[PDB]
């Protein structure tokens, strides 16, 4: 089986926690594609270009990780994209719920796409992209949870 | 007894698991008040008029319910309405410890109205109004979250 | 006349099922406290003790009648007539037990509608397997149980 | 060639397992099913029975190899070159106790990745204690399980 | 060990729920610093320099409680308090998920700062500031929840 | 002069309970780990097994005081003139039983303060439940307990 594999999210910006799902993805499935949602609900913090540039430079080493970004609800461009395995990460007990729901949501929406949950390590189980930034703000060390590149832009954004 | 029943909420639309809570409490207190909270803080999808109008068609069918709209508090409101009974939905464990907090609350205010959960069908077990709206914006299909009402006003919405 | 059953092991009641089955008798004309003979969780207290415990305990409310069953839920309650099941909610872990119970009491007996009732605050923190084992250790547990309850449980652990 | 295990006790084998080993042959090229030995649990079937109901309640899955194990799961899962672990997520205290295990197990053996597959709507409520114990009570369970599981439940509880 | 504690939040307003917790912190440690956060970003009801004199005036009767506001991350802020002990209050579940991801941040930040939590009374499980703001805001009776000083410009500040 | 006391089973110490007792030593003058007799969980290790194998691992800690109880804990806390009870914070599952715990022995000693520290995210995932699991099929424990520990596990399983 040439399996291709979605891994959906704002990754805004991809922290280590959500190199270590990406990673795990690829050592299981053919092809990984990570999907960058453009996101204008949330207002996000960097870019969709910048978000996709930073996700494939904390990538590159990884042969079968394809960057992409998308608009579309999740399962329109997952159907689009030939994929039959949904890539989720989960953390705790609060990522569960959510989780769940979108789960059952997505299955709705395109049956033919598999729900996988992967478990990050323990290093990444208590971080989020929104802590990592929050943290970054009010002039916290994130150099720990972040890629180099990842690092370097957000120092760069919070300075201006 | 001839029990008053008041079931609150936004209702931002009324969706499935909303009608499956109101029938379950029909079949068990005398008189259900569906009552459409104003919550301009939420800043709702549908006005107020139209929230009324589509959960008044959506359970026409249901000789003992009365679809209502309020501003005050839940409580303030209950005790206008002689209601003793509040009507909760319980889906999942997110739900629980929120519910248990508005409840110890609903009952400090008003002591005489007592809050009962409801347990959904499986099918609606993993819905929201917002996640079905969510869903809808990214053109995904809710039609079966829907009454098919509400799925015609959600459509003629989001088309403008 | 609508008839609610508020069934569990009740090994022994605790002023936290006297609360759950006295919210039952304001909202539903007939309460039946049953108490499942559960011999698998292996009880402190006999059926006819746990009965009759709780017969004492509920006397002074007039629309409460307490029996002991070994049938299964469903079956229990339709012979009952009743409509309405009744549960506490306590904590998270009590339940996600609860809605399984819940689902499949409704694939067993649709019109059997599971109700969810919540203590008061005084109550939130207890259970009958924990004032047990205060009692187990000589701690006072006057505070959480009905007065013949408490008897019967300092009797019981002398 | 990728190989999965899907362990558990399967107490027996419900609609809900065979939910989940489904998902996994259609994501995966192999699935060994793994029923553990489980003596502490002190099971109602034996690891024999437990292996010919699930052989049999899986027959019709081309890529599923139903097998009894008393090993650590690392081990197992070394010995037969599985990368891949299957677990089904329910409730939120199955999943507390399988983040435990998966972490622990991801300790044992790194390259044994461990994947959380949810089942349908209609079998994440139920569970294989659940289901026994409603058949105790004689309470119908045949929706819940594989024609030849409710053959044999039945007989077992007669 | 003459322990220095730090008990931070928004506290817009404090409660009795935060009264609870400082005065078990007070009888636990010799120096309590209840924080205030500056707090822009949840846009508070309560300036500051409001939130600081209710604070100040609803602990006068703690000896050991000094009441100050601070605007850096708040690990930042602890380290120049030479602060050793992190005071969290837990209530309930939702409490837990979100305390254990600050508290493992916090703990990568300044490791020699101990994020100790403390359990407040039965009689404050259920409430926030912000569910009792809520309550207060639809006309609701939130005397209870609160000190005399801080329900009196409560009921000031929804006047006007 | 602040006592703090850190209860428990203990069956056997691991390397999480070590990580707790550490963190209580660095904020409270003397830290009292409280062993609970415990027959109804029927342990693996004997009270005497159980506080010698605390005493050796926690030697290095010289405000450590290893102690053995069959007392209510309010009672055993209110006699060692202790007003710090520490807990270790895992699981939500585990966090709900605390809290009925530390309202229950706030009911019986006001007094007795309940803390809860949080472990190091290396063992914020095992139990002395997990541990002995693992050991019990042979598995790698070496790392998750004091060496006096390991060696005694071992041992206690040829
Ligand atoms: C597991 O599916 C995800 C996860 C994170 C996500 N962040 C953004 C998206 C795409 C847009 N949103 C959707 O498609 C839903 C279903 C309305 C949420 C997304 C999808
Ligand atoms: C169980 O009581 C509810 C549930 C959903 C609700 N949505 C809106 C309201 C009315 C206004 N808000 C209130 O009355 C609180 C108590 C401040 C929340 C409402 C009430
Ligand atoms: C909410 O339903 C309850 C709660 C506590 C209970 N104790 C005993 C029973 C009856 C026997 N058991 C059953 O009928 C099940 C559904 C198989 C468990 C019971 C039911
Ligand atoms: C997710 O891993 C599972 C799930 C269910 C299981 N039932 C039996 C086993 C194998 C023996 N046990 C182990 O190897 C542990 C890790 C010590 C528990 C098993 C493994
Ligand atoms: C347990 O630490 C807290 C708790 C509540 C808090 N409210 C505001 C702050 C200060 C600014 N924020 C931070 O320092 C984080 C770490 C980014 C949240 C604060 C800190
Ligand atoms: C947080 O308090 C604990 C934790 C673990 C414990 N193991 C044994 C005890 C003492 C005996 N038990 C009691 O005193 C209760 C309160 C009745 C359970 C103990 C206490």
């Amino acid at each position: 089986m040439q399996k291709r594999a979605i891994y959906p999210g704002t990754f805004d910006p991809i922290t280590n926690g959500h190199i270590d799902i990406v990673t795990r993805a690829t050592q299981m499935f053919d092809h990984v594609i990570l999907a960058i949602a453009a996101s204008p609900s949330k207002k996000p913090m960097f870019t969709l270009e910048e978000r996709v540039a930073l996700a494939q430079q904390a990538t590159a080493h990884l042969g079968n990780v394809e960057v992409v970004g998308f608009s579309d609800l999740m399962a329109n461009f997952a159907r689009n994209q030939h994929a039959t395995v949904l890539i989720r990460g989960l953390r705790a007990v609060a990522d569960f719920e959510y989780e769940m729901q979108l789960a059952h949501m997505n299955r709705h929406l395109m049956p033919e796409l598999e729900s996988v949950f992967l478990m990050p390590s323990k290093e990444w189980s208590f971080i989020s992209s929104s802590l990592v930034k929050e943290v970054a703000r009010h002039q916290g060390d994130v150099t720990h949870f972040l890629p180099e590149n990842v690092h370097q832009a957000l120092m760069a954004k919070l300075a201006v």
